[PDB]
DNA sequence: AGTAACCAATAAATGGTATTTAAAATGCAAATTATCAGGCGTACCCTCTTTGCGAATTCGCGGCAGCGG
């Protein structure tokens, strides 16, 4: 139910990559491999129970919750 | 005051094939205490004596026994 369990950072990461950010830019700046950048955003995408980052960010923003 | 589905395009839509990461936790077998379980010994003198009293008045039957011509 919460996202604070998973790490802070890979939220702001996240926030970030809500800001318009593909991801090739991501894995040419995290230093992994797409394959592991797509699957970071799949894990992201069924903890949080979620169909599309829209909704998640705008249920974010709206409250203010992190 | 606004028609398109044209043909490329964009990466996001997944759920699937793995060597990793070390931390944890989870088990594992030692050391190390308590406590339990056995063995021995005892120097005034003491000497068959306790029992069962009756698996309790059955009875009827059988037979293997000792005495006996």
């Amino acid at each position: 139910r919460d996202v604070n369990q998973l790490t802070p950072r890979e939220r702001d990461i996240l926030k970030l990559i809500a800001q318009g950010l593909p991801n090739k830019m991501i894995a040419r700046r995290l230093d992994i491999t797409e394959s592991t950048v797509k699957v970071h955003v799949k894990h992201m995408l069924k903890k949080m129970k979620l169909k599309s980052r829209v909704e998640a960010a705008v249920w974010v923003h709206q409250e203010r919750i992190f």
